[PDB]
């Protein structure tokens, strides 16, 4: 998983923690 470049769209959002 990146932060950056999440292929998961749910990777994204718990990198994001918004």
């Amino acid at each position: 998983c990146n932060c950056k470049a999440p292929e998961t769209a749910l990777c994204a959002r718990r990198c994001q923690q918004h």
